[PDB]
């Protein structure tokens, strides 16, 4: 019997982290994301834990259902316990619970997940591509005149940063409609670096920005965190220029060392921008749904 849980004890949290770490070791990819791990100690989501056979043992399966669109499920069956129906039972429980509306996130779109998706009658409905490029032979930015580049100067720049982010991402489910609240939350994170947030102004109104990120726990890697160009300043070479400047900045500050990014497979403009700068597909995350 699969019992939906709204909260977990400390031991259960430890049990789930153990299952996740054991799985990452074997699969080479973490089966659930970092936010799912942060939800383990909260009462904001719903969970399924499948216990092993005898008392005092580790768990063999886990699923998290995060409320939203439909909810999002992330799940994992221990490598030693696969092909026994556990993944299907948890997935079907999620589908029954959400009336067929939830999606499932397959990090890395590995063979087992693809096969399980096929067996469950699911199809890929979104592909988030992680692309990378090395820190060598990097591009050289071309700053057109009438444009000046500088880093974020603090709250003085928040009005323009929010305006441009919200104009570029208008209609975007989660990157659009930001307020000073979202900025504060990020600046409070240890990875924030104001000199890693690159701004281009007319020479002036903010034209676009490139927020880069180096996480203290992932040495050797830099990330494109948010890239946005005001629609009034798009299709003039600024997005490529900003990405290029960020690569130069990251390479100075920093598998193989690299700059990585995440881009929706159908974001034609961003995929083109990144492809022009030598990024190539590293892995793909697929959201599966009925
Ligand atoms: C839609 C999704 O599953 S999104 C899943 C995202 N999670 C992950 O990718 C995390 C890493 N992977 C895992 O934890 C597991 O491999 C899961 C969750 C994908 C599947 O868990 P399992 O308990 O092994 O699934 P289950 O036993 O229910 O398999 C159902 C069917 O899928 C197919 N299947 C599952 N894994 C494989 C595989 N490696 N190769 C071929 N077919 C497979 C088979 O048809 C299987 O039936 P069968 O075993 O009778 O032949
Ligand atoms: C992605 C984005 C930053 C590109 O900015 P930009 O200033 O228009 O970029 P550039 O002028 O340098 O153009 C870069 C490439 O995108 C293409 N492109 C730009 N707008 C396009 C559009 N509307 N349709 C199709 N292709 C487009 C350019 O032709 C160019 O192609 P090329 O690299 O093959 O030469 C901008 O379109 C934007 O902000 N998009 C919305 C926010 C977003 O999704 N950002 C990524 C998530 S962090």
């Amino acid at each position: 019997a699969l019992d939906w849980r709204s909260a977990l004890t400390a031991d259960e949290q430890r049990s789930v982290r153990a299952l996740v770490t054991a799985t990452t070791a074997v699969d080479g990819v973490a089966p659930v994301g970092e936010q799912v791990l942060r939800e383990l100690g909260q009462q904001r989501t719903e969970h399924l834990l499948v216990a092993g056979s005898r008392p005092g043992g580790p768990i063999i399966g886990y699923l998290n259902l995060s409320p939203p669109g439909g909810a999002m499920a992330e799940l994992v069956v221990h490598p030693q316990s696969r092909r026994r129906g556990i993944g299907t039972a948890m997935a079907r429980a999620a589908l029954a619970k959400t009336a067929g509306r939830n999606q499932f996130w397959a990090h890395g779109t590995l063979d087992p997940a693809r096969a399980t998706a096929s067996a469950l009658g699911l199809v890929g409905v979104r592909e988030l591509i992680q692309m990378r490029r090395p820190l060598r032979d990097i591009p050289e930015p071309t700053i057109p005149d009438g444009v000046v580049i500088r880093t974020y100067a603090g709250t003085s720049d928040d009005a323009e940063l929010l305006r441009v982010n919200n104009a570029a991402f208008a209609g975007h489910p989660e990157q659009g409609g930001w307020t000073a609240v979202q900025l504060a939350e990020r600046r409070g994170e240890a990875w924030f670096d104001p000199d890693g947030l690159i701004l281009a102004f007319g020479d002036g109104r903010l034209l676009g920005f490139h927020w880069t990120k180096v996480h203290p726990d992932h040495p050797g890697l830099g990330e494109v965190y948010v890239l946005g160009v005001d629609p009034a300043a798009q299709r003039r070479g600024l997005g490529q220029m900003l990405t290029s400047i960020g690569i130069v900045s990251l390479a100075r500050r920093l598998v193989e060392p690299a700059v990585l990014l995440y881009v929706e497979s159908d974001n034609v403009a961003a995929v083109r921008t990144y492809q022009s700068l030598g990024f190539t597909t590293y892995s793909v995350d697929t959201a599966y749904a009925l």
